[PDB]
């Protein structure tokens, strides 16, 4: 591996370690907001990157289906997930480290403009869960441009937890630490992120339903 490939690999492992640490501290998550579907958003304060949002949703399908639809098919997720405007895999390192270009849709109400991102992700399959953990990185094919504000994710990820007791249900967790930059006050950004998390959950639920109807 080149030095650059090794740095991408390390970044994915580091992001995975933080995701694991957050999941191991669930008793310390602070409730923030929920909705009428029981989607629940929490926060946790993490060193350096600070405040991190966590979405937890119970879904009526096997964990493997969510792993396929969210974690293994990020480009296809653009089609059904309106919070995702675009996704392009720029580069793969080994089988489980990927560098992507990602564009997030403007806030449902237009106050927060779309951001684009460059991310490294590490995908791990475990006995009882699937993880896609990642963090901002740089890639020469996608410099910042005037088309978008270039946001920067801290450590976070998508996690699907298998149910030991009922194979027909699973738990979906989105850990989201991000800096959208710009000059809006933080509280407005935080409102927009929570809203985006609920919208994500809505599209994921609809996708699982559509797949279960066929």
């Amino acid at each position: 591996f080149s030095a650059q490939e090794r740095e991408y690999i390390r970044q994915g492992k580091e992001a995975t370690a933080v995701v694991d640490q957050i999941l191991a501290q669930e008793e310390n998550w602070k409730f923030e907001k929920n909705n009428e579907y029981g989607d629940t958003v929490y926060t946790i304060e993490v060193p350096f990157h600070g405040k991190t949002f966590i979405l937890k949703t119970f879904l009526p399908c096997p964990a493997e289906l969510v792993y396929q639809e969210v974690i293994l098919q990020p480009e296809r997720m653009v089609l059904w997930n309106k919070t995702v405007t675009a996704c392009q895999i720029l580069q793969r390192v080994e089988d489980n480290t990927l560098i992507s270009y990602d564009v997030s849709a403007g806030a449902a109400g237009g106050v927060v403009s779309p951001r684009d991102f460059v991310n490294v992700r590490r995908i791990e399959r475990r006995r009882d869960r699937y993880l896609s953990s990642g963090i901002a990185t740089s890639h020469s094919a996608k410099p910042p441009t005037h088309k978008y504000v270039r946001g920067e994710n801290g450590p976070g990820g998508f996690i699907v937890l298998k149910s030991a007791s009922n194979p027909r249900v699973c738990t979906f967790v989105w850990i989201l630490n991000t800096d959208l930059k710009g000059r809006l006050p933080r509280y407005l950004i935080h409102q927009s992120l929570a809203a985006t998390m609920f919208e994500f959950a809505f599209h994921l639920r609809q996708r699982i339903s559509e797949l279960g109807a066929r």
